[PDB]
């Protein structure tokens, strides 16, 4: 692990995750990038240092935390185009932030482009030395962070026009893809009998879903998107893009080889044949050999609408729809070719929204694109529904800046205004569903609200909230060298990008 503070690089390097060789976008040389740690209170100085070199996955790229809330930092949020502009290749630039009330499972994903697609995306945990569930794990640390990562075959800048598909899925960074003559190797998660692990589950795809699930254990979900919850334990449960969930695995089977199973929604073969989409859970002492286990019956799996915070946490605003400071439908659309957020599809401007704003904008209305701006009162409290339908999924909608508590989840009718799950991502559903959350406006600054298949975002599934302007850039001073951003890569040549 690396962290809180250290240097990343960022660079090219051909690698065979799944059998296939092909060049990629890595954080540390590494796929996916090196787990980067801190404690809660934390100062992180991320040095990020830009040795790109293909062209074809972009030379330049931007880096952001995911969950993190960077406040008086939304410089170093990420977003090329609302936090910064890219970083040039042969340069570096410091993301110097602090943790001061979060702890919990993150991670961090380059946010340029489709980058991230390309290999640039790797786990990040705030370790809560207090945290109170501490007594229900015996072992927490990098060998049981996991991650669950779509790999494809095709360059993302390279992939043609229309819907997108993995060819394989790496848990830890290895997988089969299907149609391999001699199986390719697999992820091994290894464990002691009688020890209970926390296992930090991150999703790092730029698309699909898992349904994950390990032969002969439970899940004991004990966290969200960061944010602790009570214990639920449950048969199986459903991971979106961007989301987390802790879950306590109790080693108590016998000594032997387990399939961990993590079925993707959508990919070349969605199913587990030649031990695809799948890795090995290995106590000690198991056999160097395949699990020959098999699913159970899944009747317990995770519901969404299930999970309560750990601490209560009441719902801000009043416990009636419409009941809060500032309250929007967002409607997003497909036109054929692009996606739209209230009719307007996202085109990132080529002054960064937090560049506009320092450089004088007096409130959201001086920011451009307008069309994909929503100002935000400070200090407030906030309700968007997100109604389902859009096609494409399944889609989960993530907001910068600010976690928030899902009145309604997809598949639902239920509206809970008492205790309902707090996280950063959420699955929206499908026509009919309405997806409703708050939150409140303490975080001045531009914060992007997207959708998280990466393909969708580039497709223009994304607006920005504008929350708190005329006090924005007072809030957010930002170091000399952000200033340089931007000049820098302006400098560069189409393409040399
Ligand atoms: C999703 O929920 C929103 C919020 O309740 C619904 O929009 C509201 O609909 C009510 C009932 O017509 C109106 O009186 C409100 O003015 C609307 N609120 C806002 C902020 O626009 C919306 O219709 C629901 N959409 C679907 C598809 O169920
Ligand atoms: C959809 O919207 C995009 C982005 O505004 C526009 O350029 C494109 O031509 C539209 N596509 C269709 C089929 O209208
Ligand atoms: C909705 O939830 C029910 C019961 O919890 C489940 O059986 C069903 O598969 C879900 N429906 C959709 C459309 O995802
Ligand atoms: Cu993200
Ligand atoms: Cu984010
Ligand atoms: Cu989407
Ligand atoms: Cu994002
Ligand atoms: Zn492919
Ligand atoms: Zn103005």
């Amino acid at each position: 692990a690396i962290g809180p503070v250290a240097d990343l690089k960022i660079v090219n390097a051909n690698i065979q995750p799944d059998g296939f060789t092909r060049p990629a976008v890595l954080a540390g040389g590494t796929f996916p990038g090196p787990l980067i740690k801190g404690n809660k209170g934390d100062n992180f100085q991320l040095n990020v240092i830009d040795e790109l070199e293909n062209e074809d996955m972009l030379k330049s790229t931007s880096i952001h935390w995911h969950g993190f809330f960077q406040h008086g930092t939304n410089w170093a949020d990420g977003p090329a185009f609302v936090n910064q502009c890219p970083i040039t290749t042969g340069h570096s630039f410091l993301y110097n932030f602090h943790v001061p009330d979060q702890a919990g499972t993150f991670w961090y994903h380059s946010h340029l482009s489709t980058q991230y697609c390309d290999g640039l995306r790797g786990p990040m945990v705030v370790y809560d030395p207090h945290d109170p569930l501490k007594q229900l794990y015996d072992v927490d640390d990098e060998s049981t962070v996991m991650t669950l990562a779509d790999w494809y075959h095709t360059l993302a800048r390279q992939e043609p026009p229309g819907p997108v598909t993995p060819d394989s899925t790496l848990i830890n960074g290895l997988g089969r893809a299907p149609g391999q003559t001699t199986p390719s190797e697999l992820a091994v998660l290894t464990v002691k009998r009688g020890t209970r692990y926390r296992i930090r589950l991150i999703n790092i795809s730029c698309e699909p879903n898992y349904h994950y699930s390990i032969d002969n254990h439970d899940l004991t979900v004990i966290e969200a998107d960061g944010v602790s919850t009570q214990s639920l334990t449950v048969s199986s449960l459903t991971i979106f893009a961007g989301q987390r969930y802790s879950f306590i695995l109790n080693a108590n089977q016998p000594v032997g080889n387990y399939w961990i199973r993590a079925q993707p929604n959508d990919a070349a073969d969605v199913t587990f044949n030649g031990g695809i989409n799948s890795a090995i859970l290995r106590y000690e002492g198991a056999p160097v050999a395949e699990p020959n286990t098999t699913a159970g019956p899944d009747n317990t799996p995770l519901l969404e609408v299930n999970i309560r915070p750990f601490v209560f946490t009441p719902v801000p605003g009043q416990p009636h729809a419409g009941g809060a400071d500032f309250v929007k439908n967002l409607l997003f659309s497909f036109n054929g070719t692009n996606f739209q957020v209230d009719n307007v599809s996202f085109v990132p401007p080529t002054v960064p929204i937090l560049l506009q704003i320092l450089s004088g904008a007096h409130t959201a209305q001086d920011l451009m694109p307008a069309g994909s701006i929503i100002p935000l009162p400070k200090n407030a409290v906030i309700e968007f529904s997100m109604p389902g339908g859009v096609v494409g999924g399944g889609h989960p909608i993530h907001l910068h800046g600010h976690n928030f508590w899902v009145i309604r989840s997809a598949n639902s009718s239920v509206y809970n205004y008492n205790d309902p799950v707090i996280r950063d991502v959420v699955n929206i559903g499908t026509t009919g569903d309405n997806v409703t959350i708050r939150f409140e406006t303490n975080n001045p600054g531009p914060w992007f609200l997207h959708c998280h298949i990466d393909w969708h975002l580039d497709l223009g599934f994304a607006v920005v909230m504008a929350e708190d302007i005329p006090d924005a850039a007072a809030a957010n001073p930002v170091p000399a060298a952000w200033n340089e951003l931007c000049p820098l890569y302006d400098a560069l040549t189409p393409g040399n990008q």
